[PDB]
């Protein structure tokens, strides 16, 4: 049951933006370890003495990575004599947001129609505000309002590349990588206690909860009308045998966050070897494979929807197959993205619910917990 | 002529440490950028509660990124229990730091035959001390002074593996990777005034003033006893046509630090194809090159060192070449390793000098300012 409850008209996700101490140096691991091509800057070289921020993108996906420079290069600017590109841009909140998470999301951006109306709506349903609604050269409207812990999220609409004050990347800087990576599917948060954030978010949203089918977590995923913005939220349940992850989450992270992206991809075993390649020379590790009787187990779960070679690949790639009553999914999880154990990223492909493929065809994954300790009992 | 007045014995270069926001990610940049090995870790896997340590290796350089963690995780420690590797390190000293200069170079560390007398000596004859000695696991004794800025000399002596409580990182994550480059060659500091740095310096050390042979900078090398330790120094001109380079960095950078590292390759041919190969997919970009009449040029300058195939790979690399009385130097610069324009790399190579190679062997491309000056009034 979907009862359509947005309180503004929502399209997709639009970017997700890191806080970073150096953008530089993150950009460009990510780039080589995710298949991302440099597609935009702004930056001292595009008159932006405020900060410097450059965007990755793999089809439809957009990272942003964004770092502050000193205030003094930009100490005689005020608001209106800004050069910074993103006007919601703080150097005191950013310092404080990196110092205080280590390296992680500050901004999950979805576009709508109206970003003024998406910010007042919200706002008058319960939304904190963080960014007023700001007009960008006459063309773009970009405001925020607080998700959850220092994450907030973003409204970008437009009139009518990314955003004003940005420059294209020169075409000799700009390598065309693609691992097949296409799109957010999406995207995660942390939370001491699910209830309370469902309540908020749902609140100024109107998303709905979307509906799914004791390893120390309780979750609920919010979507929007056609459910292609999925925002699950997680807490942890404590007193568990195995301490939550999450409870290790909130610890490291220094409370509520984002925990994971979930990248969809064209082609995941094109995905996985091409990011598994370079695992160690740059790029991403990958949690531990789960055991040949997982991979055996495969057959009756979902022997009717991959073949054994299919099988097989998932078997060489360490890939996780869950199943809906509608549709498959394939799934596997990166290591956490920088020192902590906080973020990490999800590569998924969705097998189904064939209309363009419906939101969410297949779940999260909720299954795996369970087939992974039952597979994981093979120790004779 | 060189005195030999080193007050304390020096042996070579031991390490350089940058400090980081997030050490993950620009020691896997680095990695591929540069070809280094990872070789040691000191983190939560480790047992280290207080920072992230991460060393890259190739041939005998040593670069270690560290971060910290949430302060948090180690709050219950006083100095006597800590669980850090690096007992100099403080959260507030690097994350104020981090967020005063970017991503730089926080210990220049040479290695000395007694770190607790070379604290104590440069102690004694000026030098503003920083960390105490401390012996790690009664086999290694680490000290700092201040350098310049923020910028630390570290003093490392053995008794007799890079640091008590670091532990080799697995042959899986370890990828051999190798471009040639084999030890640091010098490190060059940028200050506001090169008189009272030069006697600062030379004042703790007994480093020696190294012999050299209108851009808009004074400089000056020190050196230790073998020359083998050489630690340029710049200050800038002010009043010139074109800014001065080390002005911008002073403003950047909020004072005096680190400019640039030169990393010394056995085969710089071979370096920079391989550095160049990955500029755009993760690695390091080179400063432009020199307009073809700079190539033409060499054959007068140094006809009877390079062949003209030499020289054509040079013209292909972008590679600048200078000369001494005693040596011929390859030389060629990358652009700033982060988002501020402040800390680049220098890549080396050194011709002649043979007794091994003594130590700047060629200089350090004093004359490439004029000839670079010259070769580019190729306008007409
Ligand atoms: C995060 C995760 C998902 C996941 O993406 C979602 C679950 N619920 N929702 C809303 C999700 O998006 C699915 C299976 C597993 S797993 C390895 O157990 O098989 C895991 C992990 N557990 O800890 C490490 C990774
Ligand atoms: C830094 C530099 C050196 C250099 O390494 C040293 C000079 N003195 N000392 C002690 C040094 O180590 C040599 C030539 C050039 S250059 C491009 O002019 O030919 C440059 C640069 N100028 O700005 C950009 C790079
Ligand atoms: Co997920
Ligand atoms: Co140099």
């Amino acid at each position: 049951k979907n009862p359509k409850s947005d309180k503004f008209k929502v399209k997709r996700f639009h970017h997700i933006e890191f806080w970073c101490g150096d953008a530089t140096n993150v950009a460009r691991r990510f780039s080589w370890g995710l298949g991302m091509r440099f597609s935009a800057k702004s930056d001292l070289s595009t008159g932006n003495m405020v900060h410097a921020s450059y965007l990755l993108t793999s089809g439809d996906l957009r990272f942003l990575f964004t770092a502050p420079y000193s205030p003094s290069l930009s100490a005689g600017e005020i608001k209106p004599t800004t050069t910074a590109s993103i006007p919601s841009f703080d150097h005191g909140s950013c310092r404080s947001f990196f110092s205080s998470h280590g390296l992680g999301v500050r901004a999950v951006a979805i576009e709508v129609e109206d970003a003024e109306s998406a910010f007042s709506i919200s706002v008058a349903n319960g939304a904190i505000p963080s960014s007023p609604p700001i007009v960008l050269n006459e063309a773009v409207t970009i405001a925020e309002v607080k998700l959850y812990g220092d994450v907030v999220l973003r409204y970008v609409s437009y009139k009518a590349e990314f955003l004003p004050g940005f420059e294209r990347v020169e075409d000799a800087s700009s390598f065309p990588l693609d691992y097949g990576i296409r799109r957010l599917d999406h995207a995660v948060g942390n939370v001491p206690e699910l209830g309370p954030a469902l309540t908020y978010v749902a609140g100024f949203t109107g998303f709905h909860q979307f509906a799914e089918f004791e390893s120390g977590l309780n979750s609920a995923v919010l979507a929007s009308n056609d459910e292609m913005v999925l925002l699950p939220i997680n807490e942890p349940v404590h007193g568990t045998k195995r301490k939550s992850q999450i409870q290790t989450y909130l610890e490291h992270n220094e409370g509520a966050g984002l925990q994971h992206l979930a990248l969809m991809s064209e082609d995941i075993f094109r995905t996985l070897r091409e990011m598994r390649k370079r695992s160690s020379i740059g790029g991403f590790d990958f949690m531990p494979s789960p055991p040949p009787t997982y991979y055996q187990n495969l057959k009756k779960r979902v022997g009717d929807v991959l073949s054994d070679d299919q099988i097989k690949e998932c078997e060489e790639l360490g890939i996780l197959v869950d199943r809906d009553d509608q549709g498959t999914l394939l799934q596997i999880f990166t290591k956490p993205l920088g020192d902590r154990p906080t973020i990490f990223i999800e590569i998924i492909q969705r097998v189904g619910c064939m209309m363009y493929q419906s939101g969410g065809c297949g779940g999260f994954g909720k299954g795996n917990f369970s087939e992974l300790f039952k597979s994981i009992e093979e120790y004779e």
